[PDB]
């Protein structure tokens, strides 16, 4: 029944709102220009220095560390979202852990896109805006840790997806049966099938003009996966150059691979 | 209506059969059973005998490279059959082929594989998965991931009629770096995706979200292709012919 699917979609969007403080709707409202939500813009070292004044070791490091802690917060939110996904909690506790481990980053980057536009990314819950150019400036190797993400974002944001659509998509991503180490694939695959179903409908209903958005959207997983692998590599390098730099344990456990 | 999509699917199927000599249906008969069994290569002597029926890991690897080249031409001719593909800016065509060929090679390679091995020489022979893995590094783990991808891919239980469209979709990928005009490519891909979706519903009505699962497979493909070149670079570190193969 279409209604059965709609109900699932409603259930997910509702969990998504509850789980994530900064929706895409809000992020867009801040970026688009709708006088009380206006972000302080960071485009240089001075502005960065000022940013602290009102916004929430070394400059490049301090920024990199800022991301790390911020991702940890994302993992917590995503993890909370996952529990809401009908079925996920019933799954064998090991796989629950495995799906999270592989999914979390792909989701982080998908959602990160909601915060981005061609020339920058929102920071500190939307209180600030860091310009792409500044990040790109950052002393090597950090200089190009956000670059790939911006490229994905601009391509992804083009689909014009709404929080409602994303909630289901993010859900599909978590429940991927082909994740290394899975003990029970079949139970996971049946959940996804439902989600894929819920998404397929949602997109059709939400984006009637958008032909094959479902397929277009599913192809993006390729780009997400591509990004993650690039990041890991970059991380490898940073750990070697910067033996001083600490990594959050949660993040460090996910990268186990 | 759907008649256009069914026309496109039939057209692609017929072109696919013409372009590709050893089909999945045909490779499948050989794997399972049904005339002359292929010559089985499982050990060194079998390889040595095999040459006569039809310097180790290297000779084997070059032969895949030789066969890849052959496929590239077979894929090209097939690509040309795809409606709109020839009309495209010629630079774009060369590009879509240049970046699509590896992905398509492995897709079809899966048609030749089963959990225990892979058919070779238009099905005249069979190389064991065990023998391949054995091969000295880095050749050993080289094939091993394809088998894994194949096993998962084959589960979808696709047929030549389904792959034909699927093949087409890969070729018309609008992301490929350096494309001069994306709109028409995407526009055609969009039409292929529609055709594939319907083909899969009609052909595999019981299968739920097969279309979706097939589309997800592309991630695997790209990772495999990325791994492949990753290994190829490493090979580089260990006359005319270099040119033919490049
Ligand atoms: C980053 C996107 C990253 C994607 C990745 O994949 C990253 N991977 C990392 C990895 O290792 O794999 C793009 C930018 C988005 C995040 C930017 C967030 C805002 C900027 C950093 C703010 N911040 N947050 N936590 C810390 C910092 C920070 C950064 C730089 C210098 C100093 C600090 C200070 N700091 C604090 O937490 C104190 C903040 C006081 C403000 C009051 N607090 C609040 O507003 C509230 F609401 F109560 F939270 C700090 C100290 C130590 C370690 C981290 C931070």
């Amino acid at each position: 029944e279409s209604a059965d699917l709609r109900a699932l979609a409603k259930h997910l969007y509702d969990s998504y709102i509850k789980s994530f403080p900064l929706t895409k709707a809000k992020a867009r409202a801040i970026l688009t220009g709708k006088t009380d939500k206006s972000p302080f813009v960071i485009y240089d070292m001075n502005s960065l220095m000022m940013g602290e004044d009102k916004i929430k070791k070394e400059v490049a490091i301090r920024i990199f560390q800022g991301c790390q802690f911020r991702s940890v917060e994302a993992v917590q939110e995503i993890t909370e979202y996952a529990k809401s996904i009908p079925g996920f909690v019933n799954l064998d506790l090991n796989d629950q852990v495995t799906l999270l481990k592989y999914g979390v980053h792909e989701i982080i980057y998908t959602m990160l896109a909601s915060l981005m536009n061609k020339d920058g990314v929102l920071i500190s819950e939307g209180q600030g805006f860091m310009t792409r150019e500044f990040l790109k400036s950052l002393r090597k190797p950090f200089g190009d840790f956000m670059e790939p993400k911006f490229e994905f974002a601009v391509k992804f944001n083009a689909l014009e997806l709404d929080d409602s659509d994303l909630a289901i998509f993010i859900a599909v991503i978590i429940l991927s049966g082909d994740r290394p180490g899975l003990l029970n694939v079949k139970p996971i695959e049946d959940i996804q099938d439902n989600l894929l179903q819920a998404l397929e409908l949602q997109l059709k209903l939400n984006h009637p003009e958008s032909s094959q958005l479902f397929a277009k959207l599913l192809q993006k997983m390729t780009d997400l996966r591509q990004i993650v692998t690039e990041h890991v590599q970059l991380l490898q390098v940073i750990k070697k150059t910067e033996t001083d730099m600490s990594l959050h344990p949660l993040l460090q456990e996910i990268y186990k691979d």
